[PDB]
C-alpha cells in the first residue's frame, strides 16, 4: 500500500498524523436529519445554545486529553459542516468530517445507483462538503440486520470511494445480529482491505467469537458505545431500547478481552456521544446526559483508568487511543 | 370568517390579493429532498444551471399571463427558499412558499408529536423558513392511500396551523383510491372549514362521483396534473407509473365536467411541473420535458384555449385562474 500525502482532512483543513494525538473515532456533534437543524433550530433550544453546549463539552474532553474526534455524521444524520468548523475552532479540538449514508436516506438518495452514490462520496471527499471546501476524512455506512438492497449499494460505493481516495470506512451495525460479517463480505467483494474498515458498535454484543473472528481477518473493531447503559432506567422503554441493559464496565471489558486475544492494534474506542439528538424520542438527550455527565470525556476519565486498574498496560492504552486512530485515518491507498 | 390583513406572503414579501393575478396553485421549482440541492448540486448539472432553467421557464409562463405560482414544495421535498426568492426576482413572478410535510419525512420529523409538528408549521408561517424571514403562504400535506399514523398527525397539525393563521391547506392524494374522503374526515374533526382545503391530484381519477361529492361539501378540487401523460412511452415503466396513460384532454375535460355540475368556484388548476426532479428515477426530468415542452405555460397555452373551444366561457376561465386562487390563498380565520 501507499499513501496520498500523509495528512488527515479536518474541518479546519489538513493536519499531520502526529497532530491528531488522542482520537475519539466515533462521535457526533449533533444526531439529526438533513436540513433539520437549519429549519427547526428551536428544537435544540437554538443553534447558539447547541454550539455552546458542544464547545463546553469538547473543552472538557480536551482538558482530559482528547485532541481529535471523528464526527461520523453523514448527510442523512444532518451533518452541518459549518457547525463543526465553528465548534472545532472555538474548542480547539480537531474534528474529522464524514461522507457516506446512515439508515435514514431520503428518496433523492435511495433511488440512486451505485455509480451515482460513488460520485457523491468522492465529491465530499475530494471537492468538499456543500460549498465549504471542507473535505471528508472518513466514509460512514450502516445496516440494521441483513443489508437491504439499497444498503448493499451504499457499502459498495463506500468501498469504491475508499479504494480511490485512501480514506477509511467505518460502520454502524446491529452487533447482536453479527452484521459485521455481511459488511465484510461485501467490502472484500470490492477488493477493499479490512485494515481500511472499522466495524462499529461492536461493544453492543458480548459474543467474543464474533469479534475475534473479525479481528483475525484484519478488521478494526469499534468499541464505541462504552457509556451506553439504561440500567436503572428499566422503566424507560425508549431509552432501554437504544442504550441496552449492559453496564459500561461490561462493554469496557471487551476491550481488555480483545487485548488478551492479541488484537490491541485493531481496537478503536469511543463514546458515540452527541450534544443534540433529534432523530429519536424527545428529551432523549436529557436522559443520556444524566446517564453519562462526562459526555465525550467518559473514555479518558473513566474507561482508561478502569482498564489500567484491571491489568492493562498504560502503554497499550496509548497505542489504542493514539496509534490505532492515526494509522486508521491516514489516507492509505492499496498496493497497485 | 375573518381576514388577517388581506395579504398573501410570497418569497419576496407580502402582496395584495389583486397583485396575485393569474395563479398556478400547485407547482414546484425543484422536486428533491431536504439538504439535497446544497450537498449534491451537480445532480442537476449545477445550482446555476437549475436556476437559469427555472428562470427561463417562469418567464415563459409569465409571457403567457402567469403572474403567480404556488410552490408546494415542503421541507422534505427539498424546498430551498433561497432558490425560490432568487428565481422569483429574476423572472419577476410571485412565488408563494409552503410549509407542511410530504411523504418522505426523515426521522427527526417522523418521531414528532402533533403538538411539535404544529409548532414547526407555525414557525414557518409566522416566523419564517429557516432564518430568511420568508413566511409560508400555504400548508402542504399528503397520503398515498389510507393515512399512516404519522400522516394522521400531520393532517391534524396542518389543520391546527391553518385555524390559527388563516393559511390554506393543500394536499397530495392517490385520487384513484379516494384519499380525499379520509383527508376531509380528519380535517373536519379538527374544525377546519372545507373552504380552506384543496384536495389535489384529483384529475388522476375518472370518478366524477368522488369529486362532486367533495365539491358539494365545500372543498376545492385541485385538477393540477393536466399535462401528465405517458402515452407514447408505454415501454417506460417508471414514466408510466407516475404520468399515467390518460391523455391531457381527458384530465382537462374534468374541469369542464365540474363546471357543468355547477362547481366552477371550487376548481383550481395547475401543472404540477418542476425544473429539477431528484426524488425519482434519474433523467425523469428529461422525459417529462419531452412530454410537455411548455412546462408551466401548458395551462394558459393549451388548456385554457381547449376548454374555451369546448364551450367554456372565457369569464368562467378567468374566475378559475384568478378569482378562485385569490379567494383560496387570502389568509382567512374562522368567524369568532
Ligand atoms: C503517551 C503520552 O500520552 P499523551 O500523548 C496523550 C494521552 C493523554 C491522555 C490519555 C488518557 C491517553 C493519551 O499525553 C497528552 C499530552
Ligand atoms: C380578466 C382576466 O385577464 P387577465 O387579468 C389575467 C389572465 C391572463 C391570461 C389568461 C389566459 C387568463 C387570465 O389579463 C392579463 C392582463
Ligand atoms: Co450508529
Ligand atoms: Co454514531
Ligand atoms: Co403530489
Ligand atoms: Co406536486
Amino acid at each position: 500500500s501507499i499513501g496520498t500525502g500523509d495528512r488527515i482532512n479536518t474541518v479546519r483543513g489538513p493536519i499531520t498524523i502526529s497532530e491528531a494525538g488522542f482520537t475519539l473515532t466515533h462521535e457526533h456533534i449533533c444526531g439529526s436529519s438533513a436540513g433539520f437543524l437549519r429549519a427547526w433550530p428551536e428544537f435544540f433550544g437554538s443553534r447558539k445554545a447547541l454550539a455552546e453546549k458542544a464547545v463546553r463539552g469538547l473543552r472538557r474532553a480536551r482538558a482530559a486529553g482528547v485532541r481529535t474526534i471523528v464526527d461520523v455524521s453523514t448527510f442523512d444524520i444532518g451533518r452541518d459542516v459549518s457547525l463543526l468548523a465553528e465548534v472545532s475552532r472555538a474548542a480547539d479540538v480537531h474534528i474529522v468530517a464524514a461522507t457516506g449514508l446512515w439508515f435514514d436516506p431520503p428518496l433523492s438518495m435511495r433511488l440512486r445507483s451505485v455509480e451515482e452514490l460513488t460520485q457523491f462520496f468522492l465529491r465530499e471527499i475530494q471537492y468538499g462538503i456543500e460549498d465549504t471546501g471542507i473535505r471528508a476524512g472518513i466514509i460512514k455506512v450502516a445496516t440494521t440486520g441483513k443489508a437491504t438492497p439499497f444498503q448493499e449499494l451504499v457499502l459498495k460505493a463506500a468501498a469504491r470511494a475508499s479504494l480511490a481516495t485512501g480514506v477509511p470506512v467505518t460502520t454502524h451495525t446491529a452487533a447482536s445480529q453479527r452484521d459485521g460479517e455481511q459488511q465484510a463480505a461485501i467490502f472484500e467483494s470490492e477488493g477493499l482491505s479490512p485494515s481500511r474498515v472499522c466495524i462499529g458498535h461492536s461493544d453492543d454484543t458480548d459474543d467474543l467469537s464474533y469479534l475475534t473472528a473479525l479481528a483475525a481477518r484484519g478488521y478494526l473493531i469499534g468499541l464505541d458505545r462504552i457509556p451506553f447503559s439504561a440500567i436503572g432506567l428499566e422503566d424507560n422503554a425508549s431509552a432501554s431500547a437504544l442504550l441496552g441493559i449492559r453496564s459500561w464496565q461490561t462493554r469496557a471489558l471487551l476491550i481488555k478481552a480483545l487485548i488478551d486475544q492479541g488484537y490491541m492494534k485493531q481496537i478503536l474506542v469511543s463514546n458515540d456521544w452527541l450534544f443534540g439528538f433529534s432523530s429519536y424520542v424527545t428529551n432523549i438527550m436529557d436522559v443520556m446526559d444524566r446517564v453519562n455527565p462526562d459526555g465525550m470525556a467518559f473514555i479518558p476519565l473513566r474507561v482508561i483508568p478502569f482498564l489500567r486498574e484491571k491489568g492493562v498496560p498504560q502503554e497499550t492504552l496509548a497505542g489504542i487511543t493514539v496509534t490505532n486512530p492515526a494509522r486508521f485515518l491516514s489516507p492509505t491507498l492499496r498496493a497497485s
